[PDB]
């Protein structure tokens, strides 16, 4: 049973990796690309740009440790610890050859330290929406003139006696539409047979918990990348963000600037968060055209 | 019916002020101090300073519009709408004397607006634990190194779609125990019988409503307050401040200082938000000391 639709000409699969299950949607021929997505979503928020990209390219989509379709860590969920996975996942398709990397909300959480310290198996690097785990995320503001603010949410997922899921549970359909919409400039791409597929995933009890501790560990991450960052990541980077409501606007760039020596960037008006699905077009072709150079 | 164990001496009673119908506690004799409870409480907290107090004063402990035992306000719950009812309760009762103010938390945010407009009914002044509504509000962080994010819970309880009451309805005892016991220093107090009282007062469903509406009238109630302090406040002023866990620290008197012309401020070492059940003992004196250098019975 899929919890998503397979696009046609793919796979779904699991690999063993570590002691853990990770499952995985692949298609297409030529290089890897792996696209790594964030919270309230699985490999699924890929399904439009995965058929395009696999026309020049080799391209897998997994879900993180403990969501979608993949089992937990058996290590942890840090940025460093979870990395692993992913790296080691990567390397089972494209063990001759670097392999690019797409990655999306905590997706760049989850895969920074292995870019970092395995450049040489990178060879081009996008990552859009979300920050980094440095410093830098201490200065976001608890509160707005507008009203909530943009990563409230790190406080909520991350606070103890597991509040979240605790207040979530019972309402996960509820909770992620509003989150979804709360981060969007372009609500209407999420219909409602969109929201039941995430909300019905992300609502597996082991799945709800593993969506919080990815930021229960993110002071952690913080703290590794602290270290990892004295070294700058030499391969072509792109950062895209969103220049409507919920999107990361300048930030997503500028923070890039200090971690990458050649990095581009792009910030598309009218789109928010959650650049696959509510400005898909514009998003799949910057990023084909970025990785087909 | 009482929600909370009134303390010997006292009476608890309702005074309807334009329209709606306001529950209070008032005991002792002399020149009258109103104390207006916070956010997750109800006049309950100021019990065991109360009967301090009424030893000198007359003492007056009112659950603001739609929390405790008071009914929603009519108007709005922005400080300067809300500030009304409490403006004019505490009049009925002082209608020929300035009398004295302590709030803690919203408390504050319901009041600062009547005190500027009404600088001659105030004698003197103790605001604790929480910003007065300004610009200020949006310099606070969303998620912190070290220990957690104080006032996250702004954005959580003011967000569209009913958010908080419709994730917490059904768990308001769950979620009461959470939020006072992260934001305090000394958690020792929060017995489980003390947590279920007031767990018992907010879980009414116009409660837990009421609660969150404070905070979707915060911007609001920043814009109020950003005309209403072109005129700085000139009666004596006391601000207290946790300095554990869940305390505002020196922020409460720096941002003080900008607003009042006498002020004198405290940090509580070892003590988090909830100062009269945390440190009782210190909390009770600074105040009862504060206020008794005015005149009283």
């Amino acid at each position: 049973a899929e919890e998503f639709p397979v696009p046609n000409g793919f796979e779904s699969a699991y690999r063993e990796v570590d002691g853990v299950k990770l499952h995985y949607v692949k298609g297409g021929q030529g290089p890897l690309v792996m696209l790594v997505h964030g919270f309230g979503q699985t490999w699924y928020e890929w399904h439009q740009l995965m058929p395009e990209l696999a026309k020049r390219f080799t391209v897998i989509a997994p879900d993180l440790p403990g969501l979608g379709q993949s089992e937990p860590p058996k290590t942890g969920y840090s940025g460093e610890q979870v990395a692993v996975y992913l790296h080691k996942l990567a390397r089972q398709f494209s063990p001759d050859r670097p392999f690019d990397l797409v990655a999306h909300d905590i997706g760049i959480w989850n895969t920074y330290p292995m870019v970092v310290k395995n450049q040489a198996d990178i060879a081009r690097l996008v990552y859009m929406q979300a920050p980094i785990p440095d410093a830098r995320i201490y200065r976001f503001p608890a509160f707005t003139a507008q009203g909530e603010s943009l990563v409230w949410h790190f406080s909520f997922f991350a606070a103890d006696d597991r509040l979240a899921e605790t207040l979530i549970a019972g309402k996960e359909r509820f909770f992620l539409e509003h989150f979804i919409k709360s981060h969007a400039s372009n609500t209407e791409v999420f219909s409602e047979r969109l929201l039941d597929l995430y909300a019905r995933s992300y609502a597996k009890p082991h799945s709800l918990n593993a969506s919080f501790e990815y930021y229960r560990a993110l002071n952690e991450s913080v703290r590794q990348n602290a270290e990892l960052a004295k070294t700058r990541l030499q391969m072509p980077t792109m950062t895209l963000a969103g220049g409507g409501h919920g999107g990361m606007g300048t930030f997503q760039l500028e923070q890039m600037k200090a971690y990458a020596e050649d990095v581009e960037g792009h910030v598309l008006p009218g789109c928010g968060h959650w650049l696959p699905e509510e400005c898909a077009a514009p998003m799949n072709r910057l990023v084909i055209d970025f990785l087909s150079r």
